[PDB]
RNA sequence: GAAGAGUUUGAUCAUGGCUCAGAUUGAACGCUGGCGGCAGGCCUAACACAUGCAAGUCGAGCGGAUGAAGGGAGCUUGCUC
């Protein structure tokens, strides 16, 4: 995927006998357009490598997950660690009503009516997370039920 | 039909409060003002109140007060019976 989008840069120290050395870290994604999404973060020294070494993973660990086609599958409930997310379907008009975190991802899954929340800990390091155990078990018909409805 | 930021730390994570975006009123206050239409205007002292006005109506319900006119009598057109 080439529809990446930047999440959060955090200004990140750490502390030697001589001084304080500071490092950047910086979250983004990386999705198809049609629900392949990925997650990373580098490290390194400075601003414009730590967004590509971010990539250095973004790219890798990508599932293709489950649409419908323009709309998502269920009410989602959902969480990591300290973080809950609810999401739930929209109908036809509505664009971007998520928030922060919750904005990129959801929107480079091709899914653009979304309505995802944060709950619990606002942390964008572990939000991401939550969101995609929420988009982890999306099915329409992979259930093993002998039924198509 | 539901958007979050900033802020404890050398940095992190979690629990947790603060401050912030908004929309609002019977509005004030600081400013500066061209107009129309509909509105709304003691939120405080149910505090004291000058002044005028806010319910008088009826004579075809009844006694009783006053005499429009007009037609005449005298004096002679002033006056009254």
């Amino acid at each position: 995927g080439y529809i990446e989008k930047l999440v959060q840069v955090n200004r990140v120290a750490k502390t030697v006998k001589g001084g304080r050395i500071f490092a950047f870290t910086a979250l983004t994604v990386v999705g198809d357009g049609k629900g392949r999404v990925g997650f990373g973060r580098g490290k390194a020294r400075e601003v414009p490598a730590a967004i590509q070494k971010a990539m250095e993973a973004a790219r890798r660990n990508m599932i293709q997950v489950d649409l419908n086609g323009t709309t998502l599958q269920y009410p989602t409930k959902s969480a990591h660690g300290a973080s809950k997310v609810y999401m739930q379907p929209a109908s036809e008009g509505t664009g971007i009503i998520a928030g922060g975190a919750m904005r990129a991802v959801l929107e480079v899954a091709g899914v653009q009516n979304v309505l995802a929340k944060c709950y619990g800990s606002t942390n964008p390091v572990n939000v991401v997370y939550a969101t995609f155990k929420g988009l982890k078990n999306m099915q329409p018909e992979a259930v093993a039920a002998k039924r198509g409805k």
